[PDB]
């Protein structure tokens, strides 16, 4: 009944916690990756 | 009572199954700027 359906819900709704959570630590690290390049570029004269 | 949590759930679940494509594509477009980052660093010399 309705106690089934809730944990259900439940579970989805970590797994989309999880998700988010581990793609907001992707883009957090793939802007470190861009900041270390683009100095990179920097110091080479590439970036004025 | 119990039940309530239904509704919460359902609605929560579909704010983050959105907020997971908008991740994706921040992702996506982060790849992208560090795949076109590295093609300049190595048409400069300067990715080994």
């Amino acid at each position: 009944g309705s106690e089934r359906q809730i944990l259900r819900l439940k579970q989805i709704n970590i797994q989309l916690a999880t998700k988010i959570q581990h793609l907001e630590f992707s883009c957090s690290e793939k802007e470190q990756e861009i900041e270390r390049l683009n100095k990179l570029l920097k110091q080479n004269g590439l970036l004025g």
